[PDB]
């Protein structure tokens, strides 16, 4: 059954599966796309980032008055490249053939994750896994200011088998050239061999020929059950334990994210990624085109899962040993079937799905935001998501040089309680103690207890809740939510996860936690946006039970099988990969921007890149404490591009696409089950 | 007549012409800002600055540290006024772009010149003595996507727009060679707020076609018939405060600090007009879109008001109604015969005033404020808005379109700390204060001159040697060559031009930051500081305790008796100064920086920081404010005036790589000039 593998060459040499696993598609690496100054990047490790006709702009802008803009503005794509040598002047058409990674996905037998040592030492695979490639752990990269992006240390895209400092390109899209830039910035996991745990970071400056020795490695590691992988944290200073059922494979420190070069990046805490062996103030370093990397010699910090511990009187900074007793830790824990994460928004503990079995209760944990660094959030469909122990504060901020503290800007969201008759009312202003646990939502995680626990998610987008396919087993019904907009940081779901159909409807489905133990609904300026129906556009915004007819509808299904999409990059339905049959058909949805910071986008694989319907405002965008919605014009659709009549490294030439001649320029898309 | 120069834009494509005896200097295109790696420049519409003489749709040059500078390489972008043609279809290219670009011109005046806003549909009188130029629309902010965009100071005329437009600018692909207009695009207008009481809740409306301009607020452009130089006074209380003696008041108002809107923190100078509104109000101001739909407050946005002393109430609940009163500071605005300036001793004296200047009030020294994934709002460390006379932890209350203002945990405060003399270049030493916090705060006065009126001009060494005045200037300090402070990831910049980027007394952290529950915090995060850098050879590792004077640039701050501005020939030729002013130095064109980060900042085109008397790739160097070292980066970038010399106005831009041992020839260059 179909788990897929991506791997890329860091050459113009197609990569290879192993013997064994059936190759699906070949491509180009893709990192993440610049669209209205907005960052969307693709999982490394997952076959999104594996595009199958090269453009350097593969993507279409729609905006709210039925025109779409190819290659009219100043978007930007951003791909691995190659050991090339880094050329002068930027490279046109054919030669950019020579900077582009390839890829190739694969259907592996079972799971497939990455591990870090953190040291110069390779890591071994757990018990039952065996290695598929050896690498060096790829944390984040910049290609200018706080634009980038970073990967997720469970995902075999924070494991590149090439270490390089510029391991990626940038090509503007309208004009069709690629280059490197001074400003590009990769960050790896540094080898913290022999340092003093708990004690400062030692500065240092590499360069040339030493860089590699001060590389943390990674291995790929395939499971011999299928060895689906999960953290639990503890939230203390001491060691949790696998809930039944599953086999304990380390225990380490709850690593949150780190935020370099003033981009937050987060860990799911649900991954393994978020469970480091080794603690440190400075995870990584950073590494510049010169081919000198710096370890804590300017201001980057990371973020770490904290523990109850109080701050001292003294409010002072915490350094030394002493951080020991701050730092929540964890275990990575191995089951044979799939995790998943449900949440009632309310004060009931939701139930699992008949045939799965509950592993912990806990509390509907949405985000954290920072002050201009973003914030780092989770799949409500991740473990990561329902936290054992609620508080205002389960961040502290920790840095290059060597301390850690709560800073008053650190803020945490959480899912709130919405009573059913509450959906479609304007939410109440309320000021609460952080012992309130009962205006919080609750969550339940659980395990598939054969069937390894698939979810899939479909939006009907239109006021009529849509059926799961026939054979498929319906856990849930609930209402499209693309984002929330707190403290001016949009978190995403994933329109593929079910984190993406709540149940109850709200304008403002959080509450925001701060400092001095005290939590806050509607009390401030924050806004979420859904996915939206086929009404006609309002004339101004609409309110209360009015907002209904445009909030779209979804289902969460479970299936027998593994389910992706997959995208033609031209006006025909793409077929299913051999062994997969079609669920549906629809139009490559790729990402989304909005007013201020807003924006997000999907997974290449993920279903949520497939709607049924093309719609050029595909979104609404509700006024949470106001409690009405309305569409605006600083709304943008990008949709993958009919590149039909292009040549791989053609020029894009502008076009103003309009009225009923958009849907024929927009890439149609099949999702599949195996 | 000392040189002070107004600028018109005809947001056509027309030239505008000066008024009766006004002197025309130069002609230009109407440039509002620079998007230039990511980073948003904007040009003071009110200012010389605004009006550049050749058109380009990229007339910059970006330089990195690797002995390269890129022409039209990367995805760069202009802004410019705009006229009343009709909206293209697509982007125009070329002759074509012509029709778009508003034109504008810089006269000299025999007075100052100030905007005044009613918040109202009538426009208001022009203060006693004042004569009107022109009448207009209230012009606020703009956004061309997402948070990128910029504001008006509502004391300068380029928040006075004649004519209203929804979308009052278009966008230029550098390298493309393309203009036009995005349905992202916004414009933010000051709204008319006649029919509201002041502390009543924001009334949302959607506002089509013909009914928006009678919802915009007007103003009028006002020159003095003394040559009338004002300043805002805030009294950090619910007092209305009084005018110095020897100033006299025009009007009283409510302390605003500056907006936030669609994620944008942009403010309004503590010590300018434009920082004391006549009206309060959550909501000072409407959005307005490409479809000539505009809406006020039916989406999240925000303004930002100094605040009283008064206490959040124990229940930490958003403060509404008339309840508000209590928390937001009155102003007045007053008008004098000569210039206004802080001094900060970065110690707990108080500085004394110069030679042949008086005290005003005394102070605490206020640098900005910032907030979470909106940027902040910072002050001119030479206007008395950094000079605030009561130090508070959280001097500024956040207020929504809601109707409701809070403090909230985010907002923080930069106050310039205590530097002792031995203190400079040493590691700094962390400290947390709950209490004792004026230990800590470096203490401010304010002067006027008391016929010289008091211009200040600044220079800088870029080396290690402090610099000398012009002849017949006095030298009032020397100090060390700010950039920006980069605090709580937001950077804010001192202009090269202004006395504010001359600092006494050199730190890696010359700053503290404040909080929440009355908490100071020294060199307890990971803020940093960039300073102008010396002629001195690049280091291969950061640099720390005595090797570092060696790379902080120096300057010195003089008193000169006429106006001085930069003038910018956009080619390889030193420009020759206007009719009647005297050159004082030549240099290179230089327009803006990034950096790591969120780091970047610019130089106002009039200013004379925006002309450096020597070219270097990387001009700025990198302090780690807590370590107490300083290095270069990669992620440094430059950027100049491009050489257009063979360039035609409306010509697509060529990409070249351009390597060392030619970057100089593709500059352009400056001169400094003096009125007679
Ligand atoms: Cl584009
Ligand atoms: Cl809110
Ligand atoms: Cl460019
Ligand atoms: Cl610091
Ligand atoms: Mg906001
Ligand atoms: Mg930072």
């Amino acid at each position: 059954t179909g788990i897929l593998i991506t791997r890329h060459s860091q050459s113009e040499t197609v990569p290879a599966c192993s013997a064994g696993h059936t190759e699906l598609w070949t491509g180009y690496s893709l990192l993440y796309v610049d669209g209205n100054d907005y960052a969307h990047n693709q999982d490394l490790g997952s076959p999104g980032s594996c595009v199958p006709r090269f453009s350097t702009l593969p993507v279409l802008s729609c905006g709210q008055n039925n025109v779409c803009n190819y290659a009219s503005r100043n978007d930007k794509t951003f791909w691995l490249t190659t050991n090339a040598a880094i050329p002068m002047m930027p490279v046109e058409n054919i030669e950019i053939r020579q900077y582009i990674s390839r890829c190739v996905v694969c259907e592996a037998p079972a799971n497939v994750i990455a591990v870090h040592s953190q040291t110069i030492e390779v890591p071994d695979c757990p018990n039952g896994w065996e290695g598929l490639w050896i690498g060096y752990s790829f944390l984040m990269h910049t290609a200018v200011g706080n634009g980038g992006g970073g990967q997720a240390l469970q995902s075999p895209g924070s494991c590149l088998e090439d270490f390089r400092a510029t391991p990626f390109i940038e090509c503007n899209g309208a004009k069709g050239t690629c280059h490197f830039y001074e400003t590009m910035t990769s960050f790896w996991m540094y080898n913290l061999e022999s340092s003093q745990p708990f004690e400062r970071p030692q500065q240092q400056t590499i360069k040339a020929g030493e860089r590699q020795s001060h590389v943390s490695r990674c291995q790929v590691c395939m499971k011999n059950s299928r060895g689906f992988i999960f953290a639990r944290h503890s939230q203390s200073v001491h060691v949790p334990q696998c809930p039944a059922n599953t086999n304990l494979l380390w225990e380490g420190y709850s690593l949150s994210g780190n935020v370099a070069a003033s981009r937050a990046v987060g860990q799911d805490l649900g991954q393994s990624g978020s469970c480091m062996m080794r603690f440190t103030t400075m995870p990584y370093m950073l590494c510049d085109i010169t081919n000198v990397c710096h370890f804590a010699q300017n201001n980057d910090d990371s973020l770490w899962l904290s523990t109850a511990e109080p701050m001292p009187m003294t409010m002072t900074p915490i350094q030394g040993r002493d951080l020991m007793k701050y730092i929540s830790r964890c275990v990575v824990c191995e089951t044979t079937t799939r995790i998943i994460a449900l949440h009632s928004q309310s004060m009931s503990i939701p139930d699992c799905p008949g045939g799965w079995e509950e592993m912990w209760t806990g509390y509907s944990y949405f985000m954290s935001t920072l002050d201009n660094v973003g914030g780092v959030g989770q799949n409500l469909v991740s473990p990561g998501s329902c936290l054992e122990e609620f508080r205002a504060q389960p961040v502290i901020e920790c840095h290059g040089h060597g301390r850690c503290n709560y800073y008053d800007a650190l803020a945490s969201f959480w899912l709130t309680v919405i009573e059913e008759q509450d959906q479609f009312v304007q939410p109440r202003q309320q000021t609460l103690k952080a012992d309130f646990t009962s205006k919080i939502s609750r969550c339940t995680v659980c395990r598939r207890r054969y069937l390894t626990g698939i979810l899939i998610t479909r939006h009907s987008q239109s006021e009529t809740v849509p059926a799961c396919s026939a054979g498929h087993t319906e856990l849930w019904t609930g209402y499209s939510l693309l984002y929330v907009d707190g403290n001016d940081y949009a978190h995403n779901q994933d329109l593929g996860s079910p984190g993406s159909c709540v149940p109850r409807f709200s304008t403002l489905p959080v509450l925001s936690c701060g400092q001095n133990n005290v939590c806050n609904y509607a009390s401030r300026n924050d806004k979420t946006f859904w996915l939206t129906t086929n009404a006609a556009i309002p004339m101004m915004p609409v309110e209360n039970i009015e907002i209904r007819q445009y909030i779209s509808r979804c289902v969460v299904c479970e299936a027998p099988a593994n389910v992706i999409a997959v995208h033609s990059q031209t006006i025909e339905v793409p077929d299913c990969p051999n062994g997969w049959e079609g669920l549906w058909i629809g139009y490559s949805f790729l990402m989304h921007t909005a007013v201020g910071n807003g924006g997000g986008g999907q997974a290449l694989q993920s279903p949520g890149s497939c709607l049924e319907d093309f719609r050029a405002t595909p979104f609404i965008e509700c006024n949470g404490a106001k409690g009405t919605c309305h569409f605006y014009e600083t709304m943008t659709s990008f949709w993958m591009y009919n590149l039909e009549s292009s040549q791989p490294f053609e020029r894009p030439q502008q076009q103003t696409i309009k009225a009923g001649e958009r849907q024929s320029h927009v890439s149609r898309c099949q999702v599949c089950m195996k």
